[PDB]
């Protein structure tokens, strides 16, 4: 059973003004996306402190970057706090609202799409390198679900059947045909070195076999 959804007037405007503009500093994504896993990470740590038990469902705390040039994607997996259903299709967008807007109003002034950060909408920059977007999650409280998008102002929610992943996020990126640099393994090492190596959490690059 798949249920489609509407994107927000506001944020189907985002999404194409991000994949319409032309902006060349397109590496950013993975810096918004790890940025994303870390808070994720953050929450369940602070969460398990006063209830251990939410930790049940995996005591590992990293993100993982799995490239597969085979299937042209790039895989950003967490074991952070996972989303619940209202999340990916009520909650979040609700909040990315105002972000959204302030974002758009500071492009008009000067800014540029590589401070979408600091408006919280960062995830939608996956759209600068992905012509499609899956993400897999898992809250403590919920089931496990599969939320999917390749813009054009809807989304699809479902009931994942996959391999259950214990708790967090997946965010696999369908990248474009010109985009296959971040695929390789020097691209992306780069890339994390330079945008996001104070993380506080392990980061484990995979490489191809
Ligand atoms: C925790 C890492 C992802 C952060 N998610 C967001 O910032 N969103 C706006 C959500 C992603 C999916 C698309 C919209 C909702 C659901």
């Amino acid at each position: 059973e798949v249920e489609t959804f509407a994107f927000q007037a506001e944020i189907a405007q985002l999404m194409s003004l991000i994949i319409n503009t032309f902006y060349s500093n397109k590496e950013i994504f993975l810096r918004e996306l790890i940025s994303n896993s870390s808070d994720a990470l953050d929450k369940i740590r602070y969460e398990s402190l006063t209830d251990p038990s939410k930790l049940d469902s995996g005591k590992e705390l990293h993100i993982n970057l799995i490239p597969n040039k085979q299937d042209r994607t790039l895989t950003i997996v967490d074991t952070g706090i996972g989303m619940t259903k209202a999340d990916l299709i009520n909650n979040l967008g609700t909040i990315a609202k105002s972000g959204t807007k302030a974002f758009m109003e500071a492009l008009q002034a000067g800014a540029d799409i590589s401070m979408i950060g600091q408006f919280g909408v960062g995830f939608y920059s996956a759209y600068l390198v992905a012509e499609k977007v899956t993400v897999i999650t898992k809250h403590n409280d919920d089931e496990q679900y599969a939320w999917e998008s390749s813009a054009g102002g809807s989304f699809t929610v479902r009931t994942d059947t996959g391999e259950p992943m214990g708790r967090g996020t997946k965010v696999i990126l369908h990248l474009k045909e010109d985009q296959t640099e971040y695929l390789e393994e020097r691209r992306i090492k780069e890339i994390v070195k330079k945008h996001s190596q104070f993380i506080g959490y392990p980061i484990t690059l995979f490489v191809e076999k």
